[PDB]
RNA sequence: AAGCUUGAGUCUCGUAGAGGGGGGUAGAAUUCCAGGUGUAGCGGUGAAAUGCGUAGAGAUCUGGAGGAAUACCGGUGGCGA
C-alpha cells in the first residue's frame, strides 16, 4: 500500500474561466480540471456552480 | 592704444542622474526540439462559425533552442537644443 498522505490544491479563477490543480511539492499535477470542461460555455465558463463541480470530479 | 574684474573661460578635493555607445549578467510564457504525464472537446460571442480535435486538438513535466519585451524600485523625481 502507498499514500502520500500530505498535498497541495491550487485554484486559478478568471472571468473567461476557473482551473483546479491537486499537485505534490516535489512532483507533478496527479488532477486537473476547468469549469469550461463541466460543459458550460460563453458566460458560463466560470460561474461557481460550473467550478462546484470541477473541483468534485478533480 | 594700454588697463579693470564685474559678462565669457580655467585648476585642486568633491556631487546627483532613465544623457550616448559597446561588452558582460539573468528569467518568464506563447513558440520550437526530444522523452515522459495525460484527454473530449479547444477558441470566441449578445449568440456563433470559419478553424483545430481521439491519428490526442486541449493541458502539462524535464533538459535543450529562439524573438519581441524588461514588472518591482519610480516619487506632480531627473538628463538635454
Amino acid at each position: 500500500r502507498k499514500q502520500v498522505s500530505d498535498g497541495v490544491a491550487h485554484i486559478h479563477a478568471s472571468f473567461n474561466n476557473t482551473i483546479v490543480t491537486i499537485t505534490d511539492r516535489q512532483g507533478n499535477a496527479l488532477g486537473w480540471a476547468t469549469a469550461g470542461g463541466s460543459g458550460f460555455r460563453g458566460s458560463r465558463k466560470s460561474t461557481p456552480f460550473a467550478a462546484q463541480v470541477a473541483a468534485e470530479r478533480c
